RNA sequence: GGACCUACUACGAGCGCCAUUGCACUCCGGCGCCACGGGGGGUCC
RNA sequence: GGACCUACUACGAGCGCCAUUGCACUCCGGCGCCACGGGGGGUCC
């Protein structure tokens, strides 16, 4: 139950920074998102993590938009396996 | 009310956000439901918060419509309808795309 | 009709018993918000008939929008906002329940 | 992967029962044609899913088209095509 | 088998809490409480 | 400083292909094509 929860299977045709905004279009409504950060390397590639203030945030966001089709892709969230600052 | 158009009218959006990222952001979001021919956007901050998505089939629409009702876009929660008909064409030759 | 915050479903399928066809509805209009009461015309004379009563009137709106037309066990509903007071005036004279 | 007969769906509402789910998914799924079976377990394993089956894989085909990412029951569901075959299509097939 | 009882028992049903996003078609996650129902026990018809 | 050009250079921005399902909080997978942009290089008013 880490604040920040850990998406994968992006669509990675989507540049970095078109991603990083979207994807607060989608989180936002669940509290106080601090960073969205996302790399678009090769280890990294479909990949990003979003931070949230409260766990309750975080929580509700695995809760409801788990399976989202986002850019037709559906997301697939986790609990980050480490805790972020 | 309106009927089945094939494109939807969203309205009750967030005007804080540029157009650029909101055009693209709907893009993520309604790109499931089939293929996207346009997605405009009012060209007025002041009287903002509405948006058209032009679907290629009413299927895209309808379905979009029952689906992503509702939905808080930029803890916004939008409003979609049914576009008028042919009206998305309208705002576009008259500029507010 | 005017924006209420009951709508009034009818051309639902007869054949359906009313304590599945009251869970049935629950099922589809709950995204839209709080729902207060689901009548149903156990009336053989205004019989495929119902009543969703929802606390806001945003809801009704969104779910006029949404479910018109939709086919519910094949055969598609068709919803009106409520003709104004109707549903308290269905449920004292016992028609709906 | 593949245009199967049954749908799979997940992400559905936990708290119904496990008749009301099936007549609830009746309901909806009714429309795209003959439905042979709508199995649903409320088994840790296999709850929150639902299994439908219908005869043609046409119907199954607009069911997914129609419905995926419908709110049901303020939940939205998240219809597959389901990786086996059911064992009534099965025997139909013969596997 | 009916009616009032009970220093007993959570077995059904029913509420909540926690955990689970899981591809099955040979039951079956874990708690806390419990209207009505069972099981035991007692007093009449 | 303007206008047209380059046996030169992919430095951006923009397209596609193959491969990858990967838990981060300094950084970088491999090709192919390139509108419009820069760098260098010329002929002119
Ligand atoms: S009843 C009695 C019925 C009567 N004994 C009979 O056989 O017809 C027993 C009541 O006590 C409650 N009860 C059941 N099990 C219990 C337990 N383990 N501890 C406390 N109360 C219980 C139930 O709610 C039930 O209504
Ligand atoms: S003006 C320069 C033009 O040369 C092209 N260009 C830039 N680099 C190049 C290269 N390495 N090889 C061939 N053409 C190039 C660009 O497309 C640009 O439009
Ligand atoms: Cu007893
Ligand atoms: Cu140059």
């Amino acid at each position: 139950p880490n604040h920040t929860i850990y998406i994968n299977n992006l669509n990675e045709k989507i540049k970095k920074d078109e991603l990083k905004k979207s994807l607060y279009a989608i989180f936002s409504q669940f509290g106080q998102i601090l960073d969205i950060l996302v790399s678009r390397s090769l280890k990294m590639r479909g990949q990003a993590f979003v931070i949230f203030k409260e766990v309750s945030s975080a929580t509700n966001a695995l809760r409801s938009m788990q399976g989202f089709p986002f850019y037709d892709k559906p997301m697939r969230i986790q609990y980050a396996k480490t805790d972020s600052d």
